[PDB]
């Protein structure tokens, strides 16, 4: 695309704030940004807030969104589409012009471990460029396993093909296929889609926690086989749902934008492989490690 | 085939009808059918009585299926598997010949929302061609939320591949990836798996609605991410039966020949569009509306 | 590899047996081996025990497994991965070297049916290679419809590719996709990943019998639609776990690395097909027979 030859915008901070005890402020970008997915290989991603997937955002259930969209994109239209909410597509789904914002205003009724995207049309174009994201909606009742839990950490797995290129998106393989981290709380990694900064820099725990994971896969287009090496599951909730309770699952398949809340047991010290089962896909990337250690 | 060249056989109505509290008879054609698959694009179908998926059959837990299968192909032999049902594939999933009738008799004992398709050798080339369909049993008991439902419809997710392309089927990808309704009551809209119908058309209803869809994909390769845009899932029934409960669900994947039922609130006027989430496979035409209106 | 080069070793027993009331040895090797995986196609298996998909272990839960993996390939390490255990991954699932032995310990506190591989760098090469296979672990409680199951299997999914070819590993479609039954009680058939052996012998059941199969997709890549025609599941307990309990499922959704136990009725003589119903991979060989006598 011609205009954005050459653009390169610096990552924008998520800005979010409680405005009363069940309505949230959030607003964030859409922008153009040079994003490292393998080593030495640029993507000019389309994203939220310079970074691909988008930031991490947690709410609670019951919390109504009052969201605003600003485009710094020069030429795109762009949208936001959260799965984590009722609304009509058509009036609280739509495009916001180059160098506008937009506002729109939904509630977050249900729990759980949510997809949100760009809904801008042709939104496997959108969705493959980069503007992609995850939602988390915290249970009012919590989760019956939450007393057990010692760390927590969120992880997101999407897909990379040839840049902009909508034949490969629709028909071709992915070229890459990765895990990111988002922050929970401070100290917490944040990071991009990429082969490689969760194996150089591994998630971090002590011998004999339990561990939760928050999980998606927001595709675009695959399935995932989500599993944790020398470990089995201890507690599954398929979409973060408390109810949807699954126990001692060696690997969760996950939809293109499905979500599990994940809850295991690291018993040993040493460094932990998190994959999809796909080896096809691990192969092209999509492993990430925890290092547990006996601190 | 030599032997199909220029033939395009009218729809023949499914023929129905009840013939004692425990028993159904049932008689379908096979034959060769032209269906505009997309725009412009026209598929020589092998179907069950001209549609492709075939007509929807519904039948109460319990009912013993007396089936009758008349195939008007001049050339190819047919035959009929229904998952719904307990029965000797190699008795009573039989070919019937060109110019032939079979019948055939087994029970639908689960509750579900079941895949019926050609079982003729090799069942890829009948399925890929057009030979398929769903069959929906109705539970004795009903499901738990059936008070809450305001709406009911019936979506089948199939793909398209290159004409009677052997090798196309088994190692290419689907060309067209797309969506029908199949009818249950009076007015509903019938249609044929195409890119655009559904979308021209929507499905109808009215704003703050609990909608019902009775899905299945039946592939014949692919697996389905199903998701409706603006809503979340309230139930989910695995397979449509009342016992496979899972809540609150963004996303639900289905196996090639899975079902589920699944429910859902429209809770503001606008159009909703209807998706498999895999995005290339929405790309290619698997995307349907429903339209949501004041009344 | 020049130092495979018409290199056949021949398949070795696997060698267990029980030392306390919750402990086991288990020895294996890794060694390379010539498999018939179609009709005239040799493929120079990566193995363990000369098997592909590699012997069947069984083990009680709560069982603590001492595993000696003997490395017979003369130029490539091996490993040994079990989802069934916890384990440091990189202190117990380390690389044996040629010629060498290695001892591992760790405990299968987790009932199910739970996938085995290689876990040597690339860990999709060695799995495509052939080193994968199935453990089961037995719940202490057994399984609710234990006392209702007249006859029981273990059924095992994979998939061939160009042979040790790692861009066809991880961009291509496989050659094969196909079955394997590994033995239970003495007599039961044990096989090899292959398009025919359970086609031309079918496994045998008895009309009216209510049928478990154990079952396990250890891929490398792809997800499976597991069916059985002329049945529904009458219970399927994902991952093998009693916990998470199906019922009336007419497919069940594997992913890579995904187990299940599934059970049915079979009312009527004849032959029964056991496929995955994504059908391209039933052509290319994922087709297995159980044949149903009056006796
Ligand atoms: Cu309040
Ligand atoms: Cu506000
Ligand atoms: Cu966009
Ligand atoms: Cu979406
Ligand atoms: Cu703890
Ligand atoms: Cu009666
Ligand atoms: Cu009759
Ligand atoms: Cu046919
Ligand atoms: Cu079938
Ligand atoms: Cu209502
Ligand atoms: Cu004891
Ligand atoms: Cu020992
Ligand atoms: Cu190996
Ligand atoms: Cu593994
Ligand atoms: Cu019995």
């Amino acid at each position: 695309i011609a205009a954005h030859k050459g653009v390169n915008q610096a990552p924008v901070p998520l800005k979010m704030e409680r405005v009363g005890p069940h309505d949230v402020h959030i607003e964030m970008t859409a922008q153009i940004t040079d994003i490292e997915i393998d080593k030495g290989k640029i993507y000019k991603a389309w994203t939220f807030n310079g970074q691909a997937p988008g930031p991490l955002v947690v709410v609670n259930e019951g919390d109504t969104i009052h969201f605003t969209l600003k485009n710094m994109d020069p030429v795109v239209p762009h949208s936001m589409d959260f799965h984590a909410v009722h609304a009509s597509p058509s009036k609280d789904f739509i495009d916001v012009m180059p160098n506008k914002s937009g506002t729109f205003t939904y509630p977050a009724n249900k729990p759980g471990v949510f997809m949100y995207h760009c809904g801008t049309k042709p939104v496997l174009q959108h969705i493959a460029n980069g503007m992609h994201g995850v939602i988390i909606v915290k249970p009012k009742n919590g989760y019956p396993t939450d007393k057990e839990v010692d760390r927590e950490y969120v992880l997101i797995q999407n897909e990379w093909y040839k840049y902009n290129d909508m034949n490969d998106f629709q028909n071709g393989v992915p070229s890459y296929v990765v895990f990111s981290s988002k922050a929970l709380k401070p100290g917490d990694p944040n990071t991009n889609g990429d082969t490689f900064t969760l194996k150089e820099k591994p998630l971090l725990a002590k011998v004999g926690e339990k561990i939760r994971l928050y999980i998606n896969n927001v595709g675009p287009n695959e399935v995932s086989s989500f599993h944790v090496v020398g470990t089995v599951f201890d507690d599954v909730y398929l979409d973060g749902n408390p109810n949807n309770h699954l126990q001692g699952m060696q690997t969760v398949m996950l939809p293109a934008s499905g979500g599990a809340v994940v809850e295991f047991t690291v018993t040993r010290p040493g460094t932990y492989p998190i994959v999809t089962h796909q080896f096809n896909h691990a192969q092209k990337g999509a492993v990430a490690m925890l290092k547990v250690t006996e601190t």
